[PDB]
């Protein structure tokens, strides 16, 4: 309780964050990882809890530990993950939200983040080209997924609520082959099953394809399922596609289904004039999943889930059967929206960010980050021995890296399995060597290619020539 | 700029000490700041922009943001299950923030892999297991989601992929006492509220195990499968324990899975002396107990603890070589349902590291010790009514006012001091001197929280004064 203790404790922690976390991990002079075996980083840490406490010292040292051994996401050279960077007004905001400590559940104990919220989600569904709905925030974008399947479970058979899926006819959903796991862990989490997982086939570009998609519902039905909500993706986690959502949306609307478009990666796209047509029809959709954490690079977990209803079958759907005796308007609890209790602020990282960048500021990361797609695309083409799976519609940018014993053996009747040795081979040894990060993965027949994320903020050329570059090497001897 | 992005923050953070945690846990100055919404909007000028704003008005908001907000580590905050800014777990919190990865896979948060297994090591050594399995969980009501779900495919796996159509209709059975999660998660996993059989609780809020009993075998013969049993170590209003001893034998007697929700109570197994009050944890198969709430770690310390160690957690929430080069086991993405997942366990690893057992320990036998003092002071102090005797450190208790006081027999009594709390609610907000949660069950009272870690005495003597000053007109 010792305030002079506290706030010496605190600036001195600050002073090690600031140098060592937020200086030191976004120079590109340092490492981007510090590669140690678990048991070796388990014998650095010391990490087993014990009955005494430690001295100031000792645990300054152990956030100092903390950070060096920790990956440096920020690092203008990580592009493992599709987050990346980090913004000094979104953590700013991140810092006020934990030391407030509060629950994102009743204007009584949150107020201020009560209002907020209701602005942002406000704006989004701008964004999205409605002036009117509803809305809340969850904790990622699976969670955002599985509120839209349980809302459209909800508006059609209301019943459930109360007597279960056992009470409902076999229910059939639909999403796309390249859509993101969280559809078949949701519909299993909500007792629909898998097999209520129906796949649509993807076209040559990774984007659903309409023809099949109502292929698929009218022979689900012919099963004795029942279809009730489409997922359409607007920025698939490995290729970048974007579905066509208004030839999806006739479909939705020629069989009264639910329309929920999944753009938690790509809805982030709409703050841009330029590139925002990339998700036209989007405000045909009943639902949509955006997290502004992963391109706005605001922090985990920012997770929206705007709706179109203005009917509160949010609250309807989620909601007790249990105040009349409260001060203010009640309307302003958002306990009965979600299934949680409570919950965190998730709102004050984003809006704070985009106080200081202010609309435009965004919308030029967002230019900035298609521009520096460009001139990966170049490089690569220019560049031999790099190979591009396929034209980017989006910041992902696919892309093998053939080395000089494979070049031009691809009629080879082993090229493929060769070449798919390459990426696991030059992602251990960039690790190790602690230069970059870059993530790979096979994708059906096709060989493990790299998977390029041009999503940091203060990204530059001179990291691309650099990790091109850095390819050429560790791959010369393979 | 680095040197901007320096001078931005720090100056960012020297408004965060001195109005969030120096002034927000300084008893001399206000718990909340009371606006009516639309004035709060106005006042706040939310409205987002297409220009950007300077660095001076940015810390302007900073200011106004934290001034308008709630002080949840106020000595006199006692509205929540939570109270109280531990400094060392806010240290975590902020590190957390700024390295800002996922708790996802050891290539991208190497650090955390390890650190969280080795804290929900001690959390199932605390319960009394010496192997397991678990993850941490954002909330205590996706911690029962994930243990009903749990129950749900270890009896039923083929549920993952048919659903529930392909099986049997499922009951579970719960206290009446439990957290209203149950029901959601419930309906949420397509069971449906009516799969929740509710049990009878006794005069202290506790499940009977004789009812829990005859409910399942009413639910074997009404054609119902019984698959669950969710057991409460901490209400959320009285600060009950169900007898976990008690309703592990029921379930031992008809093979069902037993889950003891202890997010609020399970961070008693922290003292020798009080961890009695969970007696019979162990014989649990799934356990789920939030650091947040008494600790003082910060939302959303929630984790969720397993017997098992046959990986039933990556078989029922996993997604279905890779050549990575290091032992994939480590990842623990197959555990979760989530994708991304927020790194929870610095806060409460370092606060642990630097109290000690002993320090916490310490602070959850401080905790009963106030609650004694307050119970003591209520009996001796007139107006100040016990609702019933608190086995936890939540004390519920009525306020009679003097216009009530001797008329109980009145045939209108109850209806005439359930009008009370709300009152002294609006007043004690509107004011700011302080914020006690109240809520229905006879008559609503209150339900004070002594978990603030910087409690005195003389704060459960003010809030005591206060309540008599403010209703002193009743
Ligand atoms: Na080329
Ligand atoms: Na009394």
């Amino acid at each position: 309780g010792d305030p002079v203790a506290v706030e010496a404790l605190l600036q001195d922690v600050f002073g090690i964050v600031v140098d060592e976390a937020i200086l030191k991990g976004t120079s590109a002079s340092e490492k981007v990882c510090e590669w140690k075996e678990p048991e070796e980083l388990k014998q650095l840490l010391d990490l087993e809890l014990q009955s005494q406490g430690e001295s100031r010292e000792q645990i300054l040292e152990r956030c100092r530990t903390v950070i060096h051994y920790s990956v440096k996401t920020g690092h203008p050279r990580f592009f493992n993950q599709l987050f990346s960077g980090l913004d000094p007004h979104a953590l700013a905001g991140r810092i006020i939200t934990e030391s407030l400590n509060t629950s994102q559940y009743t204007y009584e104990i949150a107020p201020v983040f009560v209002l907020m919220e209701e602005e942002v989600l406000k704006k989004l569904r701008a964004l999205v080209g409605w002036n009117s709905g509803d809305g809340v925030f969850c904790p990622g974008g699976s969670i955002s997924n599985m509120y839209a399947m349980n809302l459209a479970r909800f508006q059609r058979y209301p019943d459930c609520k109360q007597r279960g899926l056992r009470a409902l006819p076999p229910l059939a959903l639909f999403t796309s082959k390249e859509c993101h796991y969280s559809i078949t862990k949701g519909a299993a989490f909500l007792g629909l099953g898998t097999d209520s997982v129906r796949v649509v086939k993807a076209d040559e570009r990774g984007r659903m394809i309409p023809e099949d998609l109502e292929r698929q519902i009218i022979l689900a039905e012919a099963e004795g399922s029942v279809p009730f909500l489409v997922s359409a993706t607007s920025g698939t986690t490995v290729l970048g596609a974007f579905d066509p959502l208004d030839a999806i949306a006739d479909v939705c609307q020629r069989h009264g289904l639910w329309f929920h478009v999944d753009a938690a990666w790509g809805g982030s796209v709409l703050l841009s004039r330029t590139h925002r047509h990339l998700l036209d029809g989007i405000q045909r959709a009943d639902s949509v999943a955006w997290n502004p954490h992963k391109l706005l690079a605001a922090g985990l977990q920012c997770s929206a889930l705007l709706l179109r209803d203005t009917s509160n079958l949010l609250k309807r759907c989620h909601g007790s059967q249990a105040q009349q005796d409260k001060f203010y308007d009640v309307a302003l609890d958002t306990g009965d929206k979600v299934v949680q209790c409570g919950r965190r602020v998730d709102c004050l990282k984003l809006w704070l960010m985009w106080k200081a960048q202010g609309g435009q500021g965004l919308e030029r990361r967002i230019d900035q980050a298609f521009a520096l797609t460009r001139y990966l695309v170049e490089e690569i083409k220019k560049r031999e021995g790099f190979e591009l799976v396929m034209e980017p519609e989006f910041v992902n940018v696919c892309f093998w890296f053939v080395p000089p014993s494979l070049r031009g053996k691809k009629e080879s009747p082993d090229y493929s399995q060769r070449l798919s040795q390459v990426a696991p081979v030059l992602k251990e040894r960039m690790v190790k060597k602690g230069t970059m990060m870059i993530g790979y993965q096979p994708h059906g027949t096709r060989a493990n290619f790299f998977r390029m994320v041009v999503a940091n903020p203060i990204l530059a050329q001179a990291d691309i020539d650099f990790l091109l570059g850095e390819l050429e090497l560790l791959g010369q001897d393979l």
